[PDB]
């Protein structure tokens, strides 16, 4: 699909088979999602916004299908107020800018 | 111009005759740039990211050219690690996203 940028362009995710509301965001190189009980190893790490940093989890290879699209990869977890799709996932179903 | 996101999508703006590399960024709302000069009032506010809340300045109505596209609208300065393209300005330039 196209999504304009009239508002936040939210989308529908499912990780474990659990569906979210997430942000596609060009913006960011890594993908944040809210707090959640993820099952398996992770690695404790640090990113930086606009603010400052923020810990999070590093959870490796965890499955989550964007709008459809099915994707792989690392998902870090942590107290964001959105949960954020970038663009180590964005590329993998093929999301481009365009004007 | 189609731009992929196996790098940041970085372009170059043009804004009070100066030339800055920025980031199009669909997740911000706003656009936020570094330290500048720029002409006319500005208000304080105070805007919210992944790391918490920092101090800008307003600017509206400030034209900038961003990859060669017209865009005049409001501007925030203020300490941010990299210039952000928001939706306000992304719109105005045309600015989908796709996949
Ligand atoms: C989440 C993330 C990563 O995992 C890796 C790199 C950057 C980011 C990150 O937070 N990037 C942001 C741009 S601000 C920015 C800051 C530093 C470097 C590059 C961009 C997001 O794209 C936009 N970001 C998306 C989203 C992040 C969670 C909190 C609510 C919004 C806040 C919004 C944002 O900050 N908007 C402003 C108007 C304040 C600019």
């Amino acid at each position: 699909p196209q999504i304009t940028l009239w508002k936040r362009p939210l989308v529908t995710i499912r990780i474990g088979g659990q569906l979210k509301e997430a942000l596609l965001d060009t913006g960011a190189d890594d993908t944040v999602l809210e707090e959640m009980n993820l099952p398996g190893k992770w690695k404790p790490k640090m990113i930086g916004g606009i603010g400052g940093f923020i810990k999070v989890r590093q959870y490796d290879q965890i499955p989550i299908e964007i709008c459809g699209h099915k994707a792989i990869g690392t998902v870090l977890v942590g107290p964001t107020p959105v949960n954020i799709i970038g663009r180590n996932l964005l590329t993998q179903i093929g999301c481009t800018l365009n004007f």
